[PDB]
């Protein structure tokens, strides 16, 4: 069906289950997604009493078939082309000198509902750090979720850099590793390279007493013809530049086998990439 | 509270600026509604004069800090809804980093059941392959904290805050903005303790609509404390339960403050005819 399910206003569920540093906590979510807008709308609860991270930290952990394609992009809308059987996404997220997440959720659909249910590890945090800490402000900004086909699977990876502002005016950075791939093994829409330009607000149900967030959120594609940047690093390239250069330079942020050029999330824990290295030997 | 009471479901907007930019002239109008309930604000834009000269996000901020969600415990603070129906005036000194800058007056007020933003804008020193003139932003938006400071000289406040715009090479375009408002009507207005304004914005479009023009949505609620607080236009730090009223003196410092009457004037004021204020004592 794909595209044709994402015609008019699609409900959504949302289920996590977190361990961060040993904290145990659940949220749970509904709302609605709208990709004829790229229009998301998204209200979430803790259920297990109050939330151990700020709730901007799990944004994207909490849908991105429901960004508006431009007609002329169509045919690069993965997420979309995988549904209703759907994917797995699959992310860790590095904060800068501070701990990560992993994550791994299957977003498809459940009858009419679109859901995303996720699991979630977070190790090596600090105590006083921005997250546990608590020093993260209740917002959200701009950001360009860089896209990559991996065809030697059949998905994408993806790339990008939330900017996280905190109380004292400073910025928390963290690094996104994001792999999808299908849960069918119908065809599905290996793109080109393109972005995502996604805009976000975070906001509170006034009548709301429990701990919450509700969060808005617009996505639409693209992708520009002169200065090009890196999604993950700041590293910038002259004008009119050989693309192909580009992505191997994008590549080269993850952890790269020397055999057959697999990628891997760039992780202190070598262990799993220590497996699949012995694959080829 | 009296103006307050106004605010309490869906208001309608109306929004209409006319603008010159290096001798460009253009017109704007937009439609939409307010939420102050939630903080939840709603506004399509048109050009109504051909082509737009400068890029949307450049006038977003320009383009009703009276649908802020005030938290109960800070109603007392609002001087936006305090100052409605008659409304305010609300002035703007907006400098755009190594390019020119907007100059903004603006009244907003009630006609009828509609809240309306009817706003006149200059614009000079640009330059022509500039980020703003050139159309070299991306089409997004990113949160400020919009800090809000008392004039009772004015009767109304001061107000300061540095936009972030994203530019296409990934570089950064930085806004800083001065501002007042001032009460339109003869009644009484609270005049606020320190705080600040959270606005997060999306801007995005009506895929039917075929003219160009920009959907804002904005959210914004009303706060200010423990911490470490950077000054809202540099990056010299402030520490912890330090004196606010010598945070306020150092963003005062920021502007052009008269040592008489402590009026207040935008950073580029000229010299000159602020001499000539000075001797408006004497
Ligand atoms: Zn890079
Ligand atoms: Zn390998
Ligand atoms: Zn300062
Ligand atoms: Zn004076």
């Amino acid at each position: 069906k794909g595209e044709e399910l994402f015609t008019g206003v699609v409900p959504i569920l949302v289920e996590l289950d977190g361990d961060v540093n040993g904290h145990k906590f659940s949220v749970s979510g509904e709302g609605e997604g709208d990709a004829t807008y790229g229009k998301l709308t998204l209200k979430f609860i803790c259920t297990t009493g109050k939330l151990p991270v700020p709730w901007p930290t799990l944004v994207t952990t909490f849908v991105q078939c429901f960004a508006r394609y431009p007609d002329h992009m169509k045919q690069h809308d993965f997420f979309k082309s995988a549904m209703p059987e759907g994917y797995v996404q699959e992310r860790t997220i590095f904060f800068k000198d501070d701990g990560n997440y992993k994550t791994r959720a299957e977003v498809k659909f459940e009858g009419d509902t679109l859901v995303n249910r996720i699991e979630l590890k977070g190790i090596d945090f600090k105590e006083d750090g921005n997250i546990l800490g608590h020093k993260l402000e209740y917002n959200y900004n701009s950001h360009n979720v860089y896209i990559m086909a991996d065809k030697q699977k059949n998905g994408i990876k993806v790339n990008f850099k939330i900017r996280h502002n905190i109380e004292d005016g400073s910025v928390q950075l963290a690094d996104h590793y994001q792999q999808n791939t299908p849960i069918g093994d119908g065809p599905v829409l290996l793109p080109d390279n393109h972005y995502l330009s996604t805009q976000s607000a975070l906001s509170k149900d006034p009548n709301e007493k429990r701990d919450h967030m509700v969060l808005l959120e617009f996505v639409t594609a693209a992708g520009s013809d002169v200065h090009k940047k890196c999604p993950l690093c700041e590293l910038m390239f002259p004008p009119n530049y050989d693309q192909s250069k580009f992505e191997e330079h994008v590549e080269s942020h993850w952890k790269v086998c020397p055999m057959c050029s697999e990628q891997f999330p760039p992780d202190y824990d070598q262990q799993v990439f220590e497996r699949h290295v012995q694959t080829h030997f």
